[PDB]
Protein backbone atom coordinates (compact mmCIF):
# COMPACT_ATOMS: atom_id res chain seq x y z
CA UNK A 1 0.00 0.00 0.00
CA UNK A 2 1.25 3.50 -1.19
CA UNK A 3 2.55 5.43 1.40
CA UNK A 4 4.77 7.40 -0.64
CA UNK A 5 3.34 10.85 -1.56
CA UNK A 6 5.26 14.44 -3.32
CA UNK A 7 4.89 16.99 -1.10
CA UNK A 8 4.20 19.82 -2.12
CA UNK A 9 2.87 19.22 -5.54
CA UNK A 10 2.16 21.83 -7.81
CA UNK A 11 0.04 19.96 -10.80
CA UNK A 12 -0.50 22.75 -13.33
CA UNK A 13 3.36 21.92 -13.71
CA UNK A 14 3.04 17.83 -14.85
CA UNK A 15 0.85 18.95 -17.96
CA UNK A 16 2.44 17.88 -21.36
CA UNK A 17 4.30 15.13 -22.85
CA UNK A 18 4.86 11.83 -21.45
CA UNK A 19 6.25 8.64 -21.77
CA UNK A 20 5.76 5.67 -19.79
CA UNK A 21 9.47 4.16 -19.55
CA UNK A 22 8.76 1.50 -17.26
CA UNK A 23 5.90 -0.25 -15.06
CA UNK A 24 5.18 -2.27 -12.33
CA UNK A 25 2.55 -3.97 -11.21
CA UNK A 26 1.53 -6.66 -7.97
CA UNK A 27 0.45 -9.31 -10.05
CA UNK A 28 1.83 -10.98 -13.03
CA UNK A 29 -1.88 -11.11 -14.63
CA UNK A 30 -1.85 -7.05 -14.64
CA UNK A 31 0.75 -6.08 -17.42
CA UNK A 32 1.40 -10.02 -18.77
CA UNK A 33 -0.25 -9.70 -21.72
CA UNK A 34 -0.28 -6.85 -24.52
CA UNK A 35 -3.84 -6.32 -23.61
CA UNK A 36 -3.22 -7.16 -19.70
CA UNK A 37 -5.77 -4.68 -17.80
CA UNK A 38 -3.00 -1.79 -16.44
CA UNK A 39 -0.78 -2.21 -19.66
CA UNK A 40 -1.40 1.71 -20.47
CA UNK A 41 0.84 4.04 -22.34
CA UNK A 42 1.01 7.22 -20.46
CA UNK A 43 0.56 10.00 -24.04
CA UNK A 44 -0.21 12.84 -22.09
CA UNK A 45 -1.11 14.68 -18.56
CA UNK A 46 -3.98 17.54 -19.17
CA UNK A 47 -4.44 19.44 -15.33
CA UNK A 48 -7.99 21.55 -15.68
CA UNK A 49 -8.61 25.14 -14.28
CA UNK A 50 -10.59 23.21 -11.93
CA UNK A 51 -7.34 21.18 -10.74
CA UNK A 52 -8.81 17.27 -11.93
CA UNK A 53 -6.39 15.77 -14.11
CA UNK A 54 -7.30 14.60 -17.38
CA UNK A 55 -4.92 11.26 -18.47
CA UNK A 56 -4.56 10.66 -22.03
CA UNK A 57 -3.32 7.18 -22.81
CA UNK A 58 -3.50 3.97 -24.99
CA UNK A 59 -4.64 0.26 -24.36
CA UNK A 60 -4.08 -2.60 -26.55
CA UNK A 61 -7.69 -3.78 -26.72
CA UNK A 62 -9.00 -6.40 -29.68
CA UNK A 63 -5.82 -6.51 -31.43
CA UNK A 64 -5.31 -2.94 -31.76
CA UNK A 65 -4.28 0.52 -30.36
CA UNK A 66 -6.70 2.44 -28.84
CA UNK A 67 -6.76 5.70 -27.49
CA UNK A 68 -8.88 6.69 -24.61
CA UNK A 69 -8.91 9.70 -21.95
CA UNK A 70 -9.81 9.49 -18.18
CA UNK A 71 -10.81 12.08 -15.64
CA UNK A 72 -9.01 11.62 -11.92
CA UNK A 73 -10.88 14.26 -9.98
CA UNK A 74 -9.10 16.29 -7.46
CA UNK A 75 -9.39 15.32 -3.64
CA UNK A 76 -8.02 17.06 -0.69
CA UNK A 77 -4.81 15.78 -0.73
CA UNK A 78 -2.34 17.82 -3.58
CA UNK A 79 -1.17 14.34 -4.82
CA UNK A 80 -3.89 11.99 -4.49
CA UNK A 81 -6.62 12.14 -7.40
CA UNK A 82 -10.06 9.78 -7.74
CA UNK A 83 -11.15 7.99 -10.78
CA UNK A 84 -14.61 6.65 -9.96
CA UNK A 85 -15.84 3.63 -11.94
CA UNK A 86 -17.13 0.17 -10.72
CA UNK A 87 -14.30 0.59 -8.03
CA UNK A 88 -12.24 3.58 -5.83
CA UNK A 89 -9.37 4.15 -8.00
CA UNK A 90 -6.67 6.36 -6.95
CA UNK A 91 -3.54 7.99 -8.86
CA UNK A 92 -1.13 9.05 -6.34
CA UNK A 93 2.07 11.16 -7.52
CA UNK A 94 5.04 9.74 -5.88
CA UNK A 95 7.77 11.97 -6.99
CA UNK A 96 8.53 14.28 -10.06
CA UNK A 97 10.99 17.31 -11.12
CA UNK A 98 8.40 18.39 -13.39
CA UNK A 99 10.97 18.86 -16.61
CA UNK A 100 12.44 14.82 -16.69
CA UNK A 101 10.38 12.67 -14.72
CA UNK A 102 7.24 11.71 -12.64
CA UNK A 103 6.56 8.43 -10.57
CA UNK A 104 2.83 7.66 -9.88
CA UNK A 105 0.54 4.72 -9.05
CA UNK A 106 -2.56 3.17 -9.40
CA UNK A 107 -4.65 1.09 -7.01
CA UNK A 108 -7.96 0.13 -6.20
CA UNK A 109 -9.23 -1.75 -3.36
CA UNK A 110 -10.51 -5.67 -3.16
CA UNK A 111 -6.65 -8.36 -2.85
CA UNK A 112 -5.56 -4.89 -3.64
CA UNK A 113 -4.32 -4.14 -7.38
CA UNK A 114 -1.53 -1.72 -7.90
CA UNK A 115 0.46 -0.72 -10.17
CA UNK A 116 3.05 2.00 -11.00
CA UNK A 117 5.10 3.69 -13.58
CA UNK A 118 7.97 5.79 -14.18
CA UNK A 119 7.65 8.39 -16.49
CA UNK A 120 9.90 10.86 -18.46
CA UNK A 121 9.32 13.67 -20.91
CA UNK A 122 11.50 12.34 -23.94
CA UNK A 123 11.97 8.80 -25.48
CA UNK A 124 15.35 8.30 -23.70
CA UNK A 125 15.94 5.93 -21.06
CA UNK A 126 16.74 7.55 -17.54
CA UNK A 127 18.55 5.66 -15.40
CA UNK A 128 18.49 8.08 -12.29
CA UNK A 129 14.47 8.22 -13.05
CA UNK A 130 14.41 4.75 -13.28
CA UNK A 131 16.20 4.24 -9.79
CA UNK A 132 14.19 6.81 -8.11
CA UNK A 133 11.40 4.27 -9.32
CA UNK A 134 13.31 1.14 -7.96
CA UNK A 135 13.39 2.52 -4.60
CA UNK A 136 10.29 3.57 -4.52
CA UNK A 137 9.06 0.25 -5.18
CA UNK A 138 10.72 -1.50 -2.63
CA UNK A 139 8.10 -0.87 -0.44
CA UNK A 140 5.72 -2.18 -2.54
CA UNK A 141 4.54 -5.85 -3.13
CA UNK A 142 5.27 -5.57 -6.90
CA UNK A 143 5.87 -9.63 -8.89
CA UNK A 144 6.24 -7.79 -12.47
CA UNK A 145 8.17 -5.08 -14.04
CA UNK A 146 8.88 -3.88 -17.75
CA UNK A 147 10.67 -1.07 -19.24
CA UNK A 148 10.76 0.28 -23.20
CA UNK A 149 13.22 0.94 -24.89
CA UNK A 150 13.68 4.49 -27.08
CA UNK A 151 12.39 2.64 -30.02
CA UNK A 152 9.46 1.39 -28.68
CA UNK A 153 8.52 4.68 -26.74
CA UNK A 154 8.03 6.35 -30.09
CA UNK A 155 5.76 3.09 -31.72
CA UNK A 156 1.76 3.48 -30.50
CA UNK A 157 1.19 1.03 -27.52
CA UNK A 158 5.00 0.18 -27.66
CA UNK A 159 5.15 -2.02 -30.06
CA UNK B 1 26.26 -10.76 -22.12
CA UNK B 2 27.02 -12.75 -18.82
CA UNK B 3 31.14 -11.92 -17.46
CA UNK B 4 29.72 -13.27 -13.69
CA UNK B 5 29.72 -17.22 -13.05
CA UNK B 6 30.62 -19.13 -10.22
CA UNK B 7 34.17 -19.67 -9.76
CA UNK B 8 35.12 -23.16 -7.73
CA UNK B 9 31.31 -24.96 -9.37
CA UNK B 10 31.07 -28.47 -8.03
CA UNK B 11 28.16 -29.52 -10.10
CA UNK B 12 27.01 -32.27 -8.37
CA UNK B 13 26.20 -30.42 -5.39
CA UNK B 14 23.20 -28.48 -7.44
CA UNK B 15 21.16 -32.30 -7.81
CA UNK B 16 17.50 -32.24 -6.54
CA UNK B 17 14.66 -30.06 -6.12
CA UNK B 18 14.21 -26.41 -7.38
CA UNK B 19 11.69 -23.86 -7.64
CA UNK B 20 11.66 -20.95 -10.52
CA UNK B 21 11.10 -17.75 -7.77
CA UNK B 22 12.05 -14.96 -10.54
CA UNK B 23 12.90 -14.88 -13.72
CA UNK B 24 14.00 -11.50 -15.97
CA UNK B 25 14.91 -11.98 -19.55
CA UNK B 26 16.24 -9.60 -22.47
CA UNK B 27 13.17 -9.07 -24.53
CA UNK B 28 9.86 -8.82 -22.88
CA UNK B 29 8.39 -11.03 -25.65
CA UNK B 30 10.67 -13.98 -24.27
CA UNK B 31 8.33 -14.12 -20.50
CA UNK B 32 5.10 -11.60 -20.97
CA UNK B 33 2.82 -14.60 -22.03
CA UNK B 34 2.36 -17.64 -20.51
CA UNK B 35 3.86 -19.86 -23.47
CA UNK B 36 6.37 -16.98 -23.80
CA UNK B 37 9.82 -18.26 -25.14
CA UNK B 38 11.58 -18.71 -21.87
CA UNK B 39 8.73 -18.96 -19.25
CA UNK B 40 10.03 -22.14 -17.77
CA UNK B 41 9.57 -23.64 -14.15
CA UNK B 42 12.29 -25.89 -12.92
CA UNK B 43 11.87 -29.01 -11.33
CA UNK B 44 15.06 -30.68 -10.67
CA UNK B 45 18.93 -30.60 -11.65
CA UNK B 46 20.78 -34.21 -12.47
CA UNK B 47 24.15 -34.33 -12.92
CA UNK B 48 24.79 -36.83 -14.70
CA UNK B 49 28.19 -39.12 -13.66
CA UNK B 50 29.96 -37.56 -16.91
CA UNK B 51 29.06 -34.26 -15.47
CA UNK B 52 26.37 -33.29 -18.12
CA UNK B 53 23.53 -31.55 -16.23
CA UNK B 54 19.81 -33.00 -17.16
CA UNK B 55 17.44 -30.25 -16.48
CA UNK B 56 13.74 -31.26 -15.61
CA UNK B 57 11.08 -28.55 -16.38
CA UNK B 58 7.69 -27.85 -17.02
CA UNK B 59 5.88 -25.22 -20.42
CA UNK B 60 3.07 -24.20 -21.11
CA UNK B 61 2.46 -25.32 -24.98
CA UNK B 62 -0.95 -25.30 -26.64
CA UNK B 63 -2.96 -24.23 -23.73
CA UNK B 64 -1.53 -26.48 -20.97
CA UNK B 65 1.31 -27.32 -18.67
CA UNK B 66 3.97 -29.76 -20.43
CA UNK B 67 6.64 -31.77 -19.15
CA UNK B 68 9.98 -31.70 -20.77
CA UNK B 69 13.93 -32.83 -20.04
CA UNK B 70 16.79 -30.82 -21.83
CA UNK B 71 20.26 -32.30 -21.68
CA UNK B 72 22.97 -29.20 -21.19
CA UNK B 73 26.55 -30.81 -21.76
CA UNK B 74 29.53 -29.81 -20.30
CA UNK B 75 32.24 -27.61 -21.55
CA UNK B 76 36.31 -26.35 -20.53
CA UNK B 77 34.51 -24.36 -18.11
CA UNK B 78 32.90 -26.06 -14.65
CA UNK B 79 29.95 -23.10 -14.44
CA UNK B 80 29.26 -23.17 -18.58
CA UNK B 81 27.29 -26.12 -20.14
CA UNK B 82 25.82 -26.23 -23.91
CA UNK B 83 22.47 -27.46 -25.11
CA UNK B 84 23.03 -27.67 -28.74
CA UNK B 85 19.89 -27.03 -30.88
CA UNK B 86 19.41 -24.94 -33.67
CA UNK B 87 21.56 -22.69 -31.91
CA UNK B 88 24.42 -22.76 -29.63
CA UNK B 89 23.09 -22.09 -26.30
CA UNK B 90 24.38 -21.72 -23.33
CA UNK B 91 23.29 -22.61 -19.40
CA UNK B 92 25.75 -20.39 -17.43
CA UNK B 93 25.74 -20.59 -13.55
CA UNK B 94 26.29 -17.48 -11.67
CA UNK B 95 26.52 -18.22 -7.86
CA UNK B 96 25.08 -21.11 -5.39
CA UNK B 97 25.26 -21.80 -2.09
CA UNK B 98 24.13 -25.51 -3.22
CA UNK B 99 21.57 -25.71 0.17
CA UNK B 100 19.29 -22.69 -0.60
CA UNK B 101 19.67 -20.44 -3.52
CA UNK B 102 20.92 -20.85 -7.42
CA UNK B 103 21.70 -18.19 -10.13
CA UNK B 104 21.55 -18.94 -13.36
CA UNK B 105 21.29 -17.73 -17.11
CA UNK B 106 20.51 -19.08 -20.19
CA UNK B 107 21.64 -17.33 -23.57
CA UNK B 108 21.87 -17.48 -27.25
CA UNK B 109 23.75 -16.05 -29.82
CA UNK B 110 21.81 -14.06 -32.85
CA UNK B 111 20.07 -9.77 -30.95
CA UNK B 112 21.23 -12.18 -28.30
CA UNK B 113 18.40 -13.21 -26.12
CA UNK B 114 19.28 -13.98 -22.52
CA UNK B 115 17.00 -15.16 -19.23
CA UNK B 116 18.09 -15.67 -15.87
CA UNK B 117 16.25 -17.23 -13.19
CA UNK B 118 16.94 -17.16 -9.40
CA UNK B 119 15.76 -21.06 -8.34
CA UNK B 120 15.43 -22.46 -4.47
CA UNK B 121 14.94 -24.97 -2.68
CA UNK B 122 11.58 -24.52 -1.15
CA UNK B 123 8.23 -22.63 -1.66
CA UNK B 124 9.29 -19.77 0.13
CA UNK B 125 10.14 -16.22 -0.88
CA UNK B 126 13.84 -15.67 -0.12
CA UNK B 127 14.85 -11.83 -0.13
CA UNK B 128 18.79 -12.34 0.31
CA UNK B 129 18.88 -15.10 -2.75
CA UNK B 130 16.54 -12.70 -4.47
CA UNK B 131 19.01 -9.51 -3.69
CA UNK B 132 22.10 -11.60 -5.02
CA UNK B 133 19.89 -12.20 -8.02
CA UNK B 134 18.63 -8.11 -8.97
CA UNK B 135 23.09 -7.56 -8.26
CA UNK B 136 23.85 -10.10 -10.89
CA UNK B 137 21.05 -8.40 -13.26
CA UNK B 138 22.25 -5.05 -12.96
CA UNK B 139 24.90 -5.86 -15.28
CA UNK B 140 23.15 -7.37 -18.17
CA UNK B 141 20.40 -5.71 -20.36
CA UNK B 142 17.35 -6.95 -18.90
CA UNK B 143 13.54 -5.66 -20.00
CA UNK B 144 11.11 -7.71 -17.81
CA UNK B 145 11.27 -9.35 -14.63
CA UNK B 146 9.02 -11.50 -12.60
CA UNK B 147 8.77 -13.44 -9.22
CA UNK B 148 6.43 -16.06 -7.85
CA UNK B 149 4.69 -16.36 -4.32
CA UNK B 150 4.34 -19.75 -2.02
CA UNK B 151 0.88 -20.60 -3.69
CA UNK B 152 2.30 -20.64 -7.18
CA UNK B 153 5.19 -22.09 -6.43
CA UNK B 154 3.71 -25.38 -5.13
CA UNK B 155 1.44 -25.30 -8.91
CA UNK B 156 2.31 -27.13 -11.81
CA UNK B 157 2.97 -23.94 -13.92
CA UNK B 158 2.94 -21.74 -11.54
CA UNK B 159 -0.68 -21.22 -12.28
C1 LIG C 1 -7.98 2.73 -18.61
N1 LIG C 1 -8.25 1.55 -17.78
C2 LIG C 1 -7.97 0.33 -18.55
C3 LIG C 1 -7.37 1.58 -16.59
C4 LIG C 1 -7.62 2.85 -15.77
C5 LIG C 1 -7.40 2.64 -14.27
N2 LIG C 1 -6.02 2.15 -14.01
C6 LIG C 1 -5.79 1.34 -12.88
C7 LIG C 1 -6.61 1.45 -11.77
C8 LIG C 1 -6.39 0.64 -10.66
C9 LIG C 1 -5.34 -0.27 -10.66
C10 LIG C 1 -4.52 -0.38 -11.78
C11 LIG C 1 -4.74 0.42 -12.89
S1 LIG C 1 -3.70 0.29 -14.29
C12 LIG C 1 -3.79 1.93 -14.91
C13 LIG C 1 -2.71 2.48 -15.60
C14 LIG C 1 -2.78 3.78 -16.08
C15 LIG C 1 -3.93 4.53 -15.88
CL1 LIG C 1 -4.01 6.16 -16.49
C16 LIG C 1 -5.01 3.99 -15.19
C17 LIG C 1 -4.94 2.69 -14.70
C1 LIG D 1 12.89 -25.70 -23.31
N1 LIG D 1 12.99 -24.62 -24.30
C2 LIG D 1 11.67 -24.01 -24.50
C3 LIG D 1 13.93 -23.60 -23.81
C4 LIG D 1 15.32 -24.20 -23.57
C5 LIG D 1 16.45 -23.20 -23.81
N2 LIG D 1 16.29 -22.00 -22.95
C6 LIG D 1 16.79 -20.77 -23.40
C7 LIG D 1 17.86 -20.74 -24.28
C8 LIG D 1 18.36 -19.52 -24.73
C9 LIG D 1 17.78 -18.33 -24.28
C10 LIG D 1 16.71 -18.37 -23.40
C11 LIG D 1 16.21 -19.59 -22.96
S1 LIG D 1 14.87 -19.63 -21.84
C12 LIG D 1 15.22 -21.12 -20.98
C13 LIG D 1 14.83 -21.26 -19.65
C14 LIG D 1 15.11 -22.44 -18.97
C15 LIG D 1 15.79 -23.47 -19.61
CL1 LIG D 1 16.14 -24.94 -18.74
C16 LIG D 1 16.18 -23.32 -20.93
C17 LIG D 1 15.90 -22.15 -21.62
Amino acid sequence: SVTQTMKGLDIQKVAGTWYSLAMAASDISLLDAQSAPARVYVEELKPTPEGDLEILLQKWENGECAQKKIIAEKTKIPAVFKIDALNENKVLVLDTDYKKYLLLCFENSAEQSLACQCLVRTPEVDDEALEKFDKALKALPMHIRLSFNPTQLEEQCHI
